[PDB]
C-alpha cells in the first residue's frame, strides 16, 4: 500500500533517500501484533487509533492522557494518518504524571506490568513496547527493560535528548534492548540526539506529526518520537514474519539504511530504520 503526503518520518522509514512524502507499506500493517505504549497513557478515543486503542493500566489517579506525550507516541506507532503500523493494537500503560515525569519505581513497575499482561492479550504476530521515557542511569530501571525484553517484547527505548552519550542514561543503556536515537528530515543526527554505541538505530526524531488529547494532532522533536517509529517497524516486520521479538532490533539494525545520516559521532552506529518495502 502506500500512504500520499504522509508524515516525513513515515515517508522516511520507506524510502532510501530523505525528501519524499509517500509511505509505502506491506498492507497487513502490523496486523495481529501488539504495541504496548509506556507513558503518560493514551487518548484512546482518537479517531486516528480507530478503536485500537486501549487503556490497560495507570498508575495515577486517572488513565487518561492529560499531557499528550503517549498519546502523540501511541499516533507514530499505529495511528491510521501518522503511524507505521497501522493495523497493530495499542495499549496503553500510564508511568508518567500528566507532567511527564515519574518516579524510577513507577516505570519499572509499569515494564514488570507488561511482561506479564501480555498474556492475558491475544497477539499472535508478537508483542513491542515503545518507552518514550528515559532519566540518568539506573541499574534498576535497565534491569526492568532487560526483564520485559527477554520476556518475549521487543522493548524499543529513546536515546534521550540531552546531545550526550546515552550510557549515563536509562533505560536508553540497557544493552539488551533497541534503543533508538532521532534523526531529522534532512537526515541530520537530531540536535538533541543523545548517541554512543548502546544506540541501535535511528529513527524520525524532529517534527514529527502524530495525535495528540483532545482529538488534535501537533509535531514534537525528541528521541521519544524516534521510539515509537521503530516500534511501529518492528510490530509490522512481525506481522509480516520477518522477525521475532528477539531479533527485531538487530534485523531492523541489519536492514537499515547504512551510512545516510550526518554529525553521527564515531562509535555510534550510522543506521536508519528502514522497511526495505517493495512493491
Amino acid at each position: 500500500a502506500a500512504q500520499t503526503n504522509a508524515p516525513w518520518g513515515l515517508a522516511r522509514i520507506s524510502s532510501t533517500s530523505p525528501g519524499t512524502s509517500t509511505y509505502y507499506y506491506d498492507e497487513s500493517a502490523g496486523q495481529g501484533s501488539c504495541v504496548y505504549v509506556i507513558d503518560t497513557g493514551i487518548e484512546a478515543s482518537h479517531p486516528e487509533f480507530e478503536g485500537r486503542a486501549q487503556m490497560v493500566k495507570t498508575y495515577y489517579y486517572s488513565s487518561r492522557d492529560g499531557n499528550g506525550h503517549g498519546t502523540h507516541c501511541a499516533g507514530t506507532v499505529g495511528s491510521r494518518t501518522y503511524g507505521v503500523a497501522k493495523k497493530t493494537q495499542l495499549f496503553g500503560v500510564k508511568v508518567l504524571d500528566d507532567n511527564g515525569s515519574g518516579q524510577y519505581s513507577t516505570i519499572i513497575a509499569g515494564m514488570d506490568f507488561v511482561a506479564s499482561d501480555k498474556n492475558n492479550r491475544n497477539c499472535p504476530k508478537g508483542v513491542v513496547a515503545s518507552l518514550s521515557l528515559g532519566g540518568g542511569y539506573s541499574s534498576s530501571v535497565n534491569s526492568a527493560a532487560a526483564r520485559l525484553q527477554s520476556s518475549g517484547v521487543m522493548v524499543a527505548v529513546a536515546a534521550g535528548n540531552n546531545n550526550a552519550d546515552a550510557r549515563n542514561y536509562s533505560p536508553a543503556s540497557e544493552p539488551s534492548v533497541c534503543t533508538v536515537g532521532a534523526s531529522d528530515r534532512y537526515d541530520r543526527r537530531s540536535s538533541f540526539s543523545n548517541y554512543g554505541s548502546v544506540l541501535d538505530i535511528f529513527g524520525p526524531g524532529t517534527s514529527i506529526l502524530s495525535t495528540w488529547i483532545g482529538g488534535s494532532t501537533r509535531s514534537i522533536s525528541g528521541t521519544s518520537m524516534a521510539t515509537p517509529h521503530v516500534a511501529g517497524l518492528a510490530a509490522y516486520l512481525m506481522t509480516l514474519g520477518k522477525t521475532t521479538a528477539a531479533s527485531a532490533c538487530r534485523y531492523i539494525a541489519d536492514t537499515a539504511n547504512k551510512g545516510d545520516l550526518s554529525n553521527i559521532p564515531f562509535g555510534t552506529v550510522n543506521l536508519l530504520a528502514y522497511n526495505n518495502y517493495q512493491a
